[PDB]
């Protein structure tokens, strides 16, 4: 049971999102398999499919191969640079993504306070950054999602 | 350099937020020490101070002792249940917090797709949930903040 | 008189909402009947028609046969995972749905207080959850609608 | 462990909300107890404390005696007619109340379709209406909250 | 000079609004004439054309006859239940409609206060309701529009 | 017995005189019917004035002082100047009764426009050169209905 | 350099806007020449092109003649009544238009106070109204744009 | 005799000096016409200043002190610095008179742009290098009309 | 690696935006080369491509020639006056642009104070205005982007 | 003529903004002077007064001295970390600040294009960043405001 895309309900994504997701659906591939094939993490590979990351030339050749899309089709639809941020309309209505938003809402200042006392005045980068999703089962049989955010600490300049 | 609160700029927190923070600032206490005193994680303790968590009866006694605030004051001001979600006006303006929001915006559907392929149709709980902040220094000497989200997977029911 | 869908006035539903509802109108089926044939409740069945639930493999088969739609059409249209939340533009403008919104608005803190006193600090899940609609005619011949919401109580973690 | 109010974080409730809850907190009363004394349902009683219902003359004498508030103070503050709808800032930020909102959002059209097929063109009233909260414990020791909405069906007129 | 519709500028109406309005234009009919033929009031009839009312089986027949649209086209386009509320983007931009909104704004609490003193705690229904438009010409020769709203008084239940 | 009141803790951004007028209304247990009869303005208009949405004439000020027991100099100062209408209802209206009127506008707006366009041409019904009232109707069955009448001057668009 | 319209960038204008503007572009006509031909001011004439005015039967004939569009085609597209207010998305993003909005913002209460002192309690009509644009060139040869607003004074009724 | 006044209970986020000026304006029964003539600015401009929407020159401060009877030292400390324009009107305007001006921008905006574009080219009419006035005409049928004139400097977009 | 446009994700640009970018993409041209060819600044050139500047008759000729587009296509698509301001939905969601908005957010009043103290009461024009982007490489080999805003000082008039 | 603050019109600044600005007005200090005393630029120094920067310990001693405020008052009011982003309500209403917002709107995608072609996929940092304001005079005697943004280029990571 694999993630698919229906652009009837999901506007403003790049044309290649449809192209990639349609080939993904035809071949019944998971993002884990595609990720492995392109040498990028699962989340980043899915982010790429939603228009939220940039395909290197190697990614383009690797996707063409595993998805069965001719390279020239990807080179022309996946050219230039990502125009990030249109995939999620805020505030999020999708329940799973809403919970992530809720976490920011209820822990924002808590995270800021802790980060500030650990690092000082600055931010955790969302650019010089990686993230991953893991699945875990505990001893009682409960399942847990573990999302890790790892971003570079950037102090505010002094000028 | 410790985290503090000025309610002139930060409205709609509980009255206890000012009472707790004023006392944190006057004792020059870090959230690390307060968290260790109360047996709760740093983020959670910070969250409590911003009105975003509930103090147990033991938390009240322990906060009273380390902050030098009489127990009867905390009991009255920290009674009832938290009314979460007013501390961050959306979209966030504060840069640090904004970066976390941007993460949800740019990765939301990537996260969903990966989580759906690993767990099926459902959510990661923001309720049955924990989070932590850690610091990593890499071999190159640069600092990284690592924020971990860990929430129970809930499938949608069939009914 | 049965419920139908006109996508001219109702955007951002999946393509399959159109496919399903046109077959429903063509056969003159009610949701009560469709529901008995898939093994899901009336409300859930209608939520699935509006893109707000996921069809199991058996749902797709049983829908295929009650609606007269080729199994392969529903398998490509109803693949992957729902992207819930787009079917109602908030605040709701349709009067009936608006009343449910108004109830949230006028009772939401009341519910919270009562739930908090009965269960503690937590939520009633909307994921591990079910709902029904029933009709009652009272002693005096007046009709009432009865919506039941049944959600799992989730306490906040201590961490 | 009872519900309390801190108007610092919860603006635009009537003055009597503060008077009622301060007495409630001082006497350590539950809404269950207060409701029993005034002969009203628990939810309706809590609604009344948030300025979302009107107290009859008997409700005022009874609230006055159970809460130990001089009856003439309540008479001056609880006069007139409620000005409902200000207690919940939309969309709701408090997580418990948000889930009720998300329900409306994900089930709105579903409820409308089922209700239309059972009653015709009209609404479930939110005025000629009652509601309740019950606790169920299923055979596996898991708690569920059950919220019942019961509103009069009103058909649209023909004119 | 009769009312027309151009969907180029008015989105989110049902497909049927175009069909009715095109036939209305083809036969140069006024809403007065159509209303008389279907036995409904002018305002109701116009609302119907904008997707804001339900056509009874008799209305569908009479509409077909007076507009020259085959009864089968109308039955298929006008099936199901109205999804009211999308015709006017709020706040209204069309000046005539804006003035109605300015009245609600400037008189809303006035109407409530006077309604409340006359009827008690409740609402005037917009469901169990009728409305008309009349033209008065005074003795100085000035024309006045008179809009009447007639709604059933509904008191809040005691529960 | 049961009269309209104002609690400014829940209702911000009204003129200071709204509080003053409404507190004297409450003390004296007056209805808007009675106050209207004293000042010579209709019930709805009177209530509107109290919510900051109308301008008291010099006679209004004297008559409100009299009927309300407020010294004239106090109304004179508090009710000087010109109303700044539009702040009493935060849009969209949250109060159910008021929301119902907004719902009417929402669901009948274009129907009204179409009917008024066919009877009067291109223009508007004025909300300025305008009156309104509330009546009660009890039908044969004993059911109670509220009847709100909107009476506004027809203004055609100019031609230039 | 004449004004033209590109509907790719400017949605929700009536279909006739395109029709008129395409002819305007084809014949290289200014709004001055068209205005002169129809016997209306330039601003009015442009307003009409943007769907914000109603053409009389003579306007239709004159437009037809000057633009080379058959009378019947224009009549079929320009009948009924204007549905004003959709051409400018608020707040305006186009800089020229934004400056007029800023004028309203920074002079609104000023204008109201001066109008109130001159005329009393009321409004300047935007309906019984006309407007023009003129060009002045001063001593140093700078151009100034003069916009004149002339609207009927309407006092609030006493009722 | 019926003069504009201000009640800050209902009108937030104006500078402290708005209340100072308007309270003195009310105490002396001054019109903006009279204040404006005393300070040598336009009536509109003078009202805009009272709403915190303009800057008083040092001469303005002296002349306001004198005509309003407020000590010069008070006005200097309150009226110091630079205006922070644009807080006086919550958008969209709910005040009806102000709303009509907003509806004019809405309904005429692209018309004004087209006509301006054809007369002047690619550019704006400034709202900074700008003046405005209010005048009253009375037509042959005794109807009154408000005439608002906006006069702004044309600025072409640069070529770079 | 050049900037391209995909209108699937970027609505409400003029028709010519697509025409110009498609040609830029097919010839693999940078904005620096196009800018050099038409004698305009790089930033100004890219702004023209997104519909935010006016092409002179020479620009239309030079663009047509360097891009390999029929001059008559550009003459007609690039007619009229720009309707600036639709290319960025506010608040910006694209991270790079968002940083510019955050700068305005965090330094706006600081800029205002410093500009006021150096020039008096007025604005920096965004109309008599130029801007540029430059790359700086420091001693440690870190790259910096330097954006210069150069606008005419316009004092407020005295009237 | 120096910049001052009136908190009556400017809410949500830290308490220290009032304290610093009032001292500034009492001493008739310009930001240029205060900046030179603390060893930061004018813009940074003004940002500090509006709550948008953090004072170092030397800044506090220097501010105290040039402004005449007891070091101890500044130490308690200026403790902790800035909570940036509240000083400007978006979109900006103040005309000067609005023009900067209008530049972001009209040049946002242009900057992004040119930045992308010069640096690749990334952002200009607003954290690792400085900015200045300069006054310039041209050949003709015209005054120009020059705002420089200098931010660190951050590429998106590959993960």
């Amino acid at each position: 049971d694999i993630a698919t895309l229906d652009v009837t309900q999901h506007p403003y994504l790049p044309a290649y999102s449809k192209t990639l997701f349609e080939a993904k659906a035809a071949k019944k591939l998971t993002f884990e398999e595609i990720a492995k094939k392109i040498g990028r993490n699962e989340v980043a590979t899915a982010a790429l499919f939603y228009g939220q990351a940039k395909a290197s030339p190697e990614d383009i050749k690797n996707l063409s191969s595993v998805l069965g899309i001719p390279v020239a089709v990807l080179e022309s639809q996946m050219s230039g640079f990502p125009d990030r941020g249109r995939s999620v309309e805020m505030p999020p209505k999708e329940p799973l993504i809403y919970r992530l938003y809720e976490i920011v809402q209820n822990y924002g200042y808590a995270y800021k306070a802790v980060l500030n006392e650990k690092f000082g005045d600055g931010i955790m980068s969302a650019i010089s950054f990686s993230t991953s999703v893991d699945k875990e089962t505990d001893k009682d049989g409960n399942n847990w999602a573990v999302i890790t955010l790892r971003g570079k600490w950037l102090p505010y300049s002094r000028f």
